[PDB]
């Protein structure tokens, strides 16, 4: 244990303003600057198609769960040197939970 649930709401409003600039959450939403993330759980990293990934993604291989997804969000280019990924992070514990909280739910 070291992932404790959140807030949908606060989270659907980090996302909105944090995340959606670049991604769809969204069972047939679009993959736009980043990828859509529908079903990102249980899933391994860059797989979605029709999507362009970069290298490092790929080869970090990850599969997304819950708990990794928190320190990716702590730091993306530190989890995964090589990103595209222009998000510096989300340095809270606590917002960082309401999100995956969101996310735990929106792309399911
Ligand atoms: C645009 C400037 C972005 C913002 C803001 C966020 N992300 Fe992102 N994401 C972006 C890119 C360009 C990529 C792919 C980079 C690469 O190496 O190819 C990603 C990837 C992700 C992933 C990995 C998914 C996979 O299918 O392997 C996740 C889980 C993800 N993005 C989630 C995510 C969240 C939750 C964000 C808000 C806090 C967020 N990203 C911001 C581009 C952009």
């Amino acid at each position: 244990t070291e992932f404790k649930a959140g807030s949908a709401k606060k989270g659907a409003t980090l996302f909105k303003t944090r995340c959606l600039q670049c991604h769809t959450v969204e069972k047939g939403g679009p993959h736009k600057v980043g990828p859509n993330l529908h079903g990102i759980f249980g899933r391994h990293s860059g797989q979605a198609e029709g999507y362009s990934y970069t290298d490092a993604n790929i080869k970090k291989n990850v599969l997304w769960d819950e708990n990794n997804m928190s320190e990716f969000l702590t730091n993306p280019k530190k989890y995964i040197p090589g990103t595209k990924m222009a998000f510096g992070g989300l340095k809270k514990e606590k917002d960082r939970n309401d999100l995956i909280t969101y996310l735990k739910k929106a792309t399911e």
